[PDB]
């Protein structure tokens, strides 16, 4: 029982029907392997094992396992990209994403940090070991993270660096808030989401309190973002196979902290993209009929701190995205890789 930080290739496990034509399943029935029947995890009495959530190649094997099935899976009419043209089919697909396991080969074991107040850095005093990690669906999003898992108790604050303001900043939510957004039958790009506005103000009241134990009591502030090609600046997303843009100035900007009733946010299902795997636009066709719904959990915040005000009582806060390994990154923090003996 002895072990050293390392890295190898990991292998991937899940519940995949082989029936289902739903692209996860597709991708997960030929590229995993069935999940463990009896998984088990050994408690290391008394260790106590450094992680770092912001520097785990996990979170670079898993992004180029959802690079792979998204370019598989969801794939556009047409990819303008740094000057090419490839075109192809682009069928209306069906789209819906599955937990999936990361697992170590034989020789290696993964450490598992059950701190419930872990913020991701730096040492666990709980600590297991697994073969596996947990379920963990690939929910492609900006702004706000979906389908996640919540923080065991406290509202938890991650952050490579919280002084560096370029550092993104991931809440992780103790408590998950509901956003219900619906393009209904037939403006075929026309829709919205709804959300309850005394919860999630509630929960955004207890985000200030979490940020204002970080940053010595200073005024925090939320803004929109400042700029941005449409992926950021509003929040993105994928219900069924169409690209939601949903605008969130609602929710970052009324402060409202008779404000208290259903939010709802206007969007656009967009065909042109940015994507997020690499550089370039895709083009897909016009929506699907019927009404597109999707009830998502909102459990975490991607944030971007606002520089230069040192000198200043604020701290200004905005909704961030775009690099999608700290999509990732929120659900693989507590897991890290070690080579036995
Ligand atoms: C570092 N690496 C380089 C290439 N890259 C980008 O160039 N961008 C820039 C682009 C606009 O500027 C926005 C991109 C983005 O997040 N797109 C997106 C597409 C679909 C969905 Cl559903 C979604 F949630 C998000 C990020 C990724 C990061
Ligand atoms: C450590 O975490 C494990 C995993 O659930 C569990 O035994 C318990 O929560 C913790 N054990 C102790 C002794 O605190
Ligand atoms: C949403 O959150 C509720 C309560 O937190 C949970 O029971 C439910 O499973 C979550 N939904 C999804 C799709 O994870
Ligand atoms: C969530 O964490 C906050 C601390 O930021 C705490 O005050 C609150 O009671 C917690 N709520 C739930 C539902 O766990
Ligand atoms: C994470 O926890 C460690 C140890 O408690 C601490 O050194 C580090 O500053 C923390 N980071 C954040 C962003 O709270
Ligand atoms: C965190 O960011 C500040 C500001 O850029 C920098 O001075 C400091 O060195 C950073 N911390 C580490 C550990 O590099
Ligand atoms: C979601 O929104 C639609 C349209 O407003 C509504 O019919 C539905 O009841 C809402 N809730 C759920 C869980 O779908
Ligand atoms: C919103 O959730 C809150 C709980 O904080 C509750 O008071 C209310 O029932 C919900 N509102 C609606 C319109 O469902
Ligand atoms: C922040 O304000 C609270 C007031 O409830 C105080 O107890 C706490 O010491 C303050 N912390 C810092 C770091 O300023
Ligand atoms: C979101 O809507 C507000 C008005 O409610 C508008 O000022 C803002 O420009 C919109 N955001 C984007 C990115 O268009
Ligand atoms: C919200 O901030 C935006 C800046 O992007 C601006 O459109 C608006 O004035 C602010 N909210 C209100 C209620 O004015
Ligand atoms: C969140 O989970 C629900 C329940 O499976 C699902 O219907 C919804 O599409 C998920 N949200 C996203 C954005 O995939
Ligand atoms: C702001 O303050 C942080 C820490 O106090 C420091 O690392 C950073 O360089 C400062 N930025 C400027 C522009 O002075």
């Amino acid at each position: 029982p002895v072990w050293k930080d390392a890295d190898t290739t990991l292998f991937c496990a899940s519940d995949a029907k082989a029936y289902e034509t739903e692209v996860h399943n597709v991708w997960a029935t030929h590229a995993c392997v069935p999940t463990d029947p009896n998984p088990q995890e050994i408690h290391l009495e008394n260790v106590t094992e450094n992680f770092n959530m912001w520097k785990n190649n996990m979170v670079e094997q898993m992004h180029e396992d959802i690079i792979s099935l998204w370019d598989q899976s969801l794939q556009p009419c047409v990819k303008l990209t740094g000057g090419s043209v490839i075109k192809q089919a682009c069928p209306k697909i069906s789209f819906d994403p599955i937990p999936i396991h990361y697992c170590t080969p034989a020789g290696y074991v993964i450490l598992k940090c059950n701190d419930k107040n872990f913020n991701g850095t730096g040492p666990c005093k709980n600590v297991s070991s697994v073969q596996c990690t947990h379920g963990i669906k690939p929910v492609v999003s900006t702004q706000l993270l979906l389908n996640g898992s919540l923080a065991e108790e406290e509202i938890i604050i991650r952050s490579e660096n919280l002084t560096n303001n370029a550092k993104t900043i991931i809440v992780h939510l103790n408590k998950s808030v509901e956003i219900n957004c619906t393009r209904p039958s037939n403006d075929i790009r026309k829709a919205y989401c709804e959300i309850n506005g005394t919860k999630w103000n509630k929960v955004l009241k207890q985000v200030t309190e979490k940020l204002k134990e970080h940053f010595n009591n200073k005024t925090i502030i939320f803004q929109p973002p400042s700029g941005g090609d449409l992926e950021i600046t509003m929040h993105t997303f994928n219900c069924r196979g169409e690209f939601f843009y949903c605008n969130t100035t609602q929710l970052f900007n009324n402060t409202c902290i008779g404000c208290n009733g259903t939010i709802t946010l206007p969007c656009k299902i967009k065909q042109i993209i940015n994507m997020w795997q690499g550089t370039g636009q895709a083009m897909y066709a016009p929506p699907i009929d019927g009404k597109i719904n999707c009830v998502s959990n909102i459990t975490g915040i991607l944030l971007t701190r606002d520089g230069g005000a040192n000198n200043t009582s604020n701290e200004t806060f905005r909704p961030g995205g775009g690099d999608m390994r700290d999509n990732w990154r929120s659900e693989l923090y507590k897991y890290k890789v070690v080579q036995i003996e």
